This record gives C-alpha cells, structure tokens and sequence, in this order.
C-alpha cells in the first residue's frame, strides 16, 4: 500500500511532516528534512530580521511531552526566502514557509516578497498567528479583531493560498468564533491545530527549579500532554471550516496517533516534540504503523477514514 | 515533620481534599469523604433545582487521565445546605460547598440563603466560575465583563470571605486580566486553579468512536494531561495574588505531584481524576508520600517550601 495524496495543488507522498520550528531553522535542518522520508517539510517561523531567541535553556523534554519558549530564534526572512527561491529541491517533496512576523506590517512586508516564489517554485505559506507576549493585549488568535485584521491584510497583500496556524482554544464559543473568522477569507484554504497548549509550568521535584530560563519557567506545552485537545481543535475546525483543509499538529508519537488526527480531520500531520526526540527516522516508523493499522482494518486510503470519527448516538 | 494548616479561620489536618465533583454528590459520598484521611471536603457544584445532567457514558478514564461532559448532576441546593447544617461533623474536618448556579441570579439566591449557615457552621463557599452561562458566549471565567458581575453580586449577596473554582487560561494577558478582576473583591479569600482543560477529544482508535456521548464526545480533560497547565496557573495566580490563597487542582496522583504544587503557591491540594479511579485510600498515601518527601530535603512544615519555586536566574 502507499500513503500518497495531492492537496492545494501539490503531490505528497505521505501524509507526515515535520511541525514548525523542529528540524528546519538552519539550512542543515532543511536538508535534513528534504533528506528524510516525510511527505513534506515546514520551515521555521521567520521575522524579517534574524533573531537571536530567547536565553537557554529554552526547550525541555520528558516522558510526556515538552515546554518551550524559544523566543522565535530564526535566521531571518531574507534566508529562508533564498532557501525556498534557490536552494530547495521540489522533486523530492513540497515546502511551505512558516511566516512569523510581529506586526501586521511586518507580515505584509514579507507575504509580498514571497508572492512571486510561490508562483514560481510552488513553495506554501503558513501563516503563524503566535507571537511574544505584549503586556496589555492578547495573542493575535485570542484576539479575534487582531486576527481578522492580520487575516485581511495578508490575504490583500499575498493574494495566493495560504494557511494559518492557529493554537488552540478550549471552549465551544470560541471554536465557532474563530472558525467564523477564518471563513471569511477564502484564500485562508488550511488551518493547522494546534500550536503548542500555552504557558505551561514544568518543575523538577528535585531541585526544586523550573526547567527554563525565559519566562519565570513558562511555556508553551508539546507532546503526549495535548493530544486530546490536539484532536478536538482538529476535529472543530475540521466540522466548522468544510472548504479549508486541517492540518494536524499534537501529539503524534505514533502511526496510532496519526490515525486518530486523521479520523478527526487531519489532511496532512505534523510531527513537534516526537520529531525533537527521535530524529527524522520517526517518518519511516510512523509510515509504517499508519499503514499497519490500515491494514488491520481494510483501509485502503486516507479519504476512506479522514473525518469519520464516529460519535455516540 | 507536619502537614497541618490552619487558613480561612479552620484547621486542617494536611492539605488534601476531593476535587468538586468527584465523591461528593451523595450523603454517602459525603460521608466517605469525611470517614477518608482527607484534610478537607467540597460537596458537589450544586444548582437551585436537583439535576440529572447528560447522557452516559459521560465521563470515562485512561493512563494520562480522564474526560468528562457530566452536565452537573446534582441533588440541588437544599441537600447540599441540609448536609452542611445538620449532618456533616465539623469536628472530622472542614467543609467547603461549591455552587455553580446557570445564571447569577441563580448563584445570588443560593448564597443569600448559604450565608446564615456559613456563618453560623463555617461552611466554606466555592464559586464555580468555570461553567455556561448563555449558550454561544464563552463560560463565565472566560468572559471577564461577565465575571466581574458575578463577583459584584455575589459578594454583595453574600457578604463573608468565599473562594473561587477557576478554568485554566493559556495567555499572559489572561492571567493579568483574570486575576486584576479577581483582586477588585476582597472577600474573594482563595482562587482554587484549576478546573478541568476545556474541550478535548479523546478517541479510541479500535471504534474509530469518541468516548462520552454528550457534546459530540468533547469534554474536560483532567489527570496527568493537565499537570503543567494546573502548576502554571497555581503560580501564575500565586505571584498576581498575594492577598489571596491559591488553592491547587490538577494531576494529582502522587505525594511528588502535590509537592510541586505547593511549591508553585498551593495552600490545600485538591484531588479529582486520580481520587475517582484510586478511591478514598489514596489520601493515606498521598500523605505518606509528600512526608517523605520533605523528610529527604529536611523540610518540617509546609510554610517552608509553599510557593518557593525557583526559577533559573
Ligand atoms: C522547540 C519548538 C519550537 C517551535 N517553534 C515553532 C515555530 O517557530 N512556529 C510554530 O508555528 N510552532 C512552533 N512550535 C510548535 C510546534 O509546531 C507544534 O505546534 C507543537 O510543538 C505541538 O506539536 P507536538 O505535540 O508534536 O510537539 C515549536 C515547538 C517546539 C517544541
Ligand atoms: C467527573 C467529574 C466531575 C466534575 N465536576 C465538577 C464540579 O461539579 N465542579 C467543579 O468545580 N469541578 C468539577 N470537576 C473538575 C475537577 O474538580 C477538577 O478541577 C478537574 O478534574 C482537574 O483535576 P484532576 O486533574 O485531579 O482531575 C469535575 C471533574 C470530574 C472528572
Ligand atoms: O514567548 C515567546 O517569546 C514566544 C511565544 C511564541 C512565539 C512564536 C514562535 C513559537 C515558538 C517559539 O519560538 O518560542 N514556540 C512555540 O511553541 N510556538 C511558536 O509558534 C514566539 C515567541
Ligand atoms: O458543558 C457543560 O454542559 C458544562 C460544563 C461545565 C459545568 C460545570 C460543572 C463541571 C462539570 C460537569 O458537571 O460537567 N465538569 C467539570 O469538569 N467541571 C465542572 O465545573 C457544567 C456543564
């Protein structure tokens, strides 16, 4: 069997690729990624100007996940434009762009430049709506006039297909106000659930310490801990958007897990915290265990389960 | 070595308490409660009329934790008021009585009539403000014009030192907003962070089939996945607080787990997911365990640690 698919006019052989900001921040990375055998490659969120991020250390992990606050550490817009206009290899999978700017001007600044290489070379946008904290306003998704009008200015200025990563919410009201938003913008043709579970707090027993420096030990969750609401915002979009794709991000460990995203909504599934942990190899595991239990149950293709999560009653 | 505290004019043998909602919604429940090792009870969040709540299966547990949409099923107020007047033993341990009304005019009737028993007892009132209030706008914690007028009318209506049951928030700026309303009321004397993580999916990938029947299978995720949130709330209200008590909830199954709560800021430990798949025996554990604990690191009281956290310079 094989795990092919084409959406937004590109061919992917798999559905899997690497989460945003894991495995793609240096040139390294990026053929590491291109190297590997996932379906496609995400590159690091990017700010017009290169960024040092925040002190370390800045990411931990453990058995059930991890914490971050990386501080948007990037090598500048301007790198992985060329990345994406001279030095990627499009025979071997597609590329999207993960555009983090921390303005609305900044984000303009940056979609208008990328405009022609989409045209071009085909890479895809994903447009990051996480940002630093700002004392006295909150994150641009949870502010849902801010997001309209990053939604608004973008697609003005990008006129092209993009997506936008979107974290996630946690009550009904917000789910059908956010998806309300997003429906609006027609060009907006993939939603990706969810960024990482915000501020959290990990603190070792032992010392008695938090685990990063930023933030007072803040930062945003990945991993085992956020699956389920992982597969809730997919499955809410994927119910409230029915002209957008859905993309999966949290908490796939696993082809198992895979599944699950997929049976909640997912068209393709990133892989974050799993990915930092095992390395590119991951892909072909999880490859395989995707296609075992496809098997097992006598699917032949993704289409055959994609959304069919079954409710009760 | 000692876990005694002596807070809000009672005291309390250790720190450990049910979560609402978990063991407390019978007399007999209420009774188990009171003949465990706990330090403390909350009875069940109660409306004005007995309730039902959703369809089963509604709640249901696994290794990371568990999900639930109950739709507070309850015996109604006056159960819950004829339990604290006349049949719980103050001399066992303290009662706290948690109210989660569907309007505030709900909650306003409720605790005018609590009051002459709260100040005749010395039941403690917990406010539930991680609950619906109009069908399309977002729980009232969520909705912070919405929570300043139920704080506003509740301490006018009740008039004696009370706490509130808070959701999780996931932003900076939430927890500046949230807790700035929260500090407008002096007689709001304990935050108890946190309710369930709002609005996961599981699914179980042998159906293909989500796991609670209400609400298209979405519910509140408690237990191990939500450990870092709780902790990052506890703090986050702990430092923004300081006239007020944190009270802790969340992930709790271990003598560890409650340790790093405390050092977050945490005054009592509330138990949910873990008390309703270990039982009532989990408090003797619980207690043994955060005793040895502070036996390895020399520490008698839990003064000497609470809300001690350090973070890396
Ligand atoms: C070290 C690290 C860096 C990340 N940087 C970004 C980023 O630059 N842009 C982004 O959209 N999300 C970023 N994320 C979020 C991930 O893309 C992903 O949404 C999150 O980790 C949840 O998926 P997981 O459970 O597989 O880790 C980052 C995550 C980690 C752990
Ligand atoms: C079955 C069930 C019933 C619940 N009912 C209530 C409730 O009536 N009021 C309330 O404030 N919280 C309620 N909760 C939330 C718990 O009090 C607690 O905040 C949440 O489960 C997180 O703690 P945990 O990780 O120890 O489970 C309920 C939780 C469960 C699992
Ligand atoms: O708190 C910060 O300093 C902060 C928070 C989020 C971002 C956006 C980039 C990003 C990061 C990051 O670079 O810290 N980590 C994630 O889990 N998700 C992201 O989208 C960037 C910075
Ligand atoms: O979706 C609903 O119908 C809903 C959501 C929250 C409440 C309040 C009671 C409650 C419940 C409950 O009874 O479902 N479960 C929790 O995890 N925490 C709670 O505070 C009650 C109902």
């Amino acid at each position: 069997m094989c795990l092919k698919l084409n959406l937004l006019d590109h061919v992917f052989a798999n559905p899997f690729m690497n989460a945003a900001g894991v495995l793609c921040s240096t040139e390294e990375d990026l053929r590491c990624m291109t190297a590997s055998s996932s379906g496609a490659l995400v590159s690091k969120s990017c700010t017009s100007a290169p960024r040092d991020g925040n002190p370390e250390p800045r990411y931990m992990a453990f058995p059930l996940g991890s914490i971050n606050s990386m501080g948007l550490p990037n090598l500048g817009f301007d790198f992985y434009l060329k990345y994406a206009s001279d030095l990627h290899d499009y025979s071997k999978k597609p590329l999207f762009l993960s555009i983090s700017g921390l303005s609305v001007e900044e984000n303009v600044a940056m979609v208008r430049r990328l405009a022609p290489v989409a045209q071009e070379k085909g890479v895809l946008l994903e447009l990051n709506l996480s940002c630093p904290n700002v004392p006295g306003k909150p994150q641009v998704a949870y502010d849902f006039e801010a997001m309209r009008t990053y939604l608004q200015q973008v697609s003005l200025a990008y006129g092209l297909p993009f997506g936008v990563k979107m974290p996630p919410y946690f009550d009904i009201a917000h789910f059908d106000t956010a998806a309300a938003v997003l429906n609006e913008f027609p060009l907006v043709k993939f939603v990706t659930c969810v960024n990482s579970v915000g501020n959290g707090l990990v603190i070792d027993a032992e010392s008695e310490s938090v685990v990063i420096k930023p933030k007072q030990g803040f930062g945003g969750l990945g991993g085992k801990y956020i699956l389920p609401t992982a597969l809730a915002n997919v499955n809410a979009f994927y119910r409230r958007c029915p002209d957008k794709l859905v993309f999966g991000c949290g908490g796939v460990y696993s082809g198992e897990d895979a599944f699950l995203h997929i049976l909640a909504g997912a068209s393709m599934v990133q892989v974050g915290t799993a990915l930092q942990e095992e390395g590119p190899g991951i892909f072909t595991r999880l490859e395989d265990e995707l296609l075992e239990i496809m098997a097992r149950k006598g699917y032949r293709t993704l289409e055959e389960f994609r959304g069919r999560v079954k409710t009760i009653e």
